[PDB]
């Protein structure tokens, strides 16, 4: 049981790159139209507090260099959509994949495919924090790297890379270019809220280590939901719904593990301390897998 | 600082699936050759005790179903080399990247696109354990899933899927069909040796800490390799080759941290625990991000 992203293929047949000025960075080809982070009009003197509408307006087809590979694209066109910029090209991608742009929940997980100057570079997968953060891994350049997910050949493209707090931690937009969270494409140094850690996704894992053989942490304890609560919110956790109760039926019948079971083994990893064990691997609680990236990798 | 696949789209263009009777794995489509596990050959029953060279006699190219995708690839030539079965079909592969098959040693990573009916799932870092084992993620039927660099777009195959041992690791060949480890093709219970910590990779794992400005742990000696192997094994820890220190000199040369006077440091890690402070925020020492790997995320 490891972390798994998806193929990327899919994806690498659309990045490219996109440079204006002196600012260069990746965009995203579907169809006739390549998308990116607006701020690549932005000067590094523009960029400490950005006029946008005002910059762009001031801008030309010609002023958009786009590679696709060693081949330039032509831009005969150019709109803002909050922070992502489309450019309208006159070669329609050949390799666009059935897509969708989704704006996904803080808790769920996607891969994401690092760029630099329009070439993958790697893959690996991440979720949305419920501070609205990610903790990825994103140099400089990798600004229109994309996350995403795959159901049956239709890619659903839900985050695009924009900045890294002095935290470590990054923040981005959808494809719609809407920030996730209360940041701002702006050269300043941004903190979030204070993370909290997503519970539903720390108790699909318990789920799977045991599916994988790991039972050091069960108990013959169980809790009600409410007390699981708790003691849940006094260690930063986000509190468990009964809707995330009935996501993880499958792993209960699976395991023959109830829920609120599950919930008294956590609540006491909480309370207690791992002792210096482990749990498949991990020295910490784990909360980057959803149920169902549990259960599609179990099954 | 996070495990990191290479893309994997270059491998997907060569993933197809072979099948024998009802025995479907995975394939690997370059040129026009496919490469894939030979067992496929095999019957369930025939797996517990094969005899591969007379089942392989009985075998003919029409008793082969190559499908990338629902379309048929016909074979039309079929030899076995060790544990792979390369079956040469009549169509080049017109998405064959730039390749070369090679064998790695323990402690390297390399990136696993798992694979089901030739149809891609998913992909992600595993490192070679020094018992030849990897602690991958395969189901039924991901038999001939491969595992892959890639430097300057040449992708460089290097492990093909066959086994899971009951331990729950897992256990495969190179592409010339030589499993890693001892292992054989029989449907049977295998076991692993004992499996020791990967020392490059601790190094590189502290080079990286140092970049990064964790450096408490650096101490004021030094030591020989020989010194610092005899004790590493009594801890079960890898001994370093020679190979091992020069892959080290990139991350050497970086930090100014010569490679003897960072095992000096390890060594007595070793010898005296971490006394509750950690290094990268973390209290385990982490053994597989390779020297490349450190650099390729700085
Ligand atoms: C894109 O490449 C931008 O073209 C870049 C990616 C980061 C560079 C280093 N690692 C990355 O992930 N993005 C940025 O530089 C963004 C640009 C904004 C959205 C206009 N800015 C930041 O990530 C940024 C700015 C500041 C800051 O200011 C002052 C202070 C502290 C941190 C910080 N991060
Ligand atoms: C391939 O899919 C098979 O073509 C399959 C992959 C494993 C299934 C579960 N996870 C995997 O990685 N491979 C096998 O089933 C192989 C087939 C051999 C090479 C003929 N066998 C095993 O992996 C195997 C057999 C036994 C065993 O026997 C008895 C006892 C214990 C473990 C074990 N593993």
């Amino acid at each position: 049981f490891r972390k798994m992203a998806f193929p990327s293929g899919k994806v690498e047949g659309c990045m490219v790159q996109v440079t204006c000025g002196t600012t260069t960075l990746n965009g995203l080809w579907l169809d006739d139209v390549v998308y990116c982070p607006r701020h690549v009009i932005c000067t590094s003197e523009d960029m400490l507090n950005p006029n946008y509408e005002d910059l762009l307006i001031r801008k030309s087809n010609h002023n958009f260099l786009v590679q696709a590979g060693n081949v330039q694209l032509r831009v005969i066109g150019h709109s803002m959509q909050n922070c992502v910029l489309k450019l309208k090209v006159d070669t329609a991608n050949p390799k666009t994949p059935k897509y969708k742009f989704v704006r996904i929940q803080p808790g769920q997980t996607f891969s994401v495919l690092a760029c630099y100057n329009g070439s993958p570079s790697g893959v690996y997968q991440c979720a949305m924090r419920p501070n609205f953060t990610i903790k990825g891994s994103f140099l400089n350049g990798s600004c229109g790297s994309v996350g995403f997910n795959i159901d049956y050949d239709c890619v659903s493209f839900c985050y695009m890379h924009h900045m890294e707090l002095p935290t470590g931690v990054h923040a981005g937009t959808d494809l719609e270019g809407n920030f996730y969270g209360p940041f701002v494409d702006r050269q300043t140094a941004q903190a979030a809220g204070t993370d909290t850690t997503i519970t539903v996704n720390v108790l699909a894992w318990l789920y799977a280590a045991v599916i994988n053989g790991d039972r050091w942490f069960l108990n013959r304890f169980t809790t009600t939901l409410n007390d699981f609560n708790l003691v849940a919110m006094k260690y930063n956790y986000e509190p468990l719904t009964q809707d995330h109760v009935d996501i993880l039926g499958p792993l209960s019948a699976q395991t023959g593990i109830a829920v609120l079971d599950m919930c008294a083994s956590l609540k006491e990893l909480l309370q207690n301390g791992m002792n210096g064990r482990t749990i498949l691997g991990s020295a910490l609680l784990e909360d980057e897998f959803t149920p169902f990236d549990v259960v599609r990798q179990c099954s």
